[PDB]
């Protein structure tokens, strides 16, 4: 079974596109997930964000970290028309700073908090 670090990688790393990848990574085989972000950078460069700028997470906890640089990301958002089984997504490509929450030893991303 899947750890939180492994779930982060399957759902968000990728070292229309959203419809295809949401299905392949098992996000939409059994439900339609409203939003998801994929990061087009190497896994080790995203893991490196856990020792970069420490910030508060949306929830007020402090194990969040903001990347110094922008990274290539694709945002996938369900259309207002989407309904399981027919999930449908609008694909937006952008270069943004990511914010991830980190836990464990090794201290690795376990949640994608935001892009800015």
């Amino acid at each position: 079974k899947e750890t939180a670090a492994a779930k982060f990688e399957r759902q968000h790393m990728d070292s229309n596109y959203c419809n295809q990848m949401m299905k392949s990574r098992n996000l939409t085989k059994d439900r339609c997930k409203p939003v998801n972000t994929f990061v087009h950078e190497s896994l080790a460069d995203v893991q490196a964000v856990c020792s970069q700028k420490n910030v508060a997470c949306k929830n007020g906890q402090t194990n969040c970290y903001q990347s110094y640089s922008t990274m290539s990301i694709t945002d996938c958002r369900e259309t207002g028309s989407s309904k399981y089984p027919n999930c449908a997504y609008k694909t937006t490509q952008a270069n943004k700073h990511i914010i991830v929450a980190c836990e464990g030893n090794p201290y690795v991303p376990v949640h994608f908090d935001a892009s800015v």
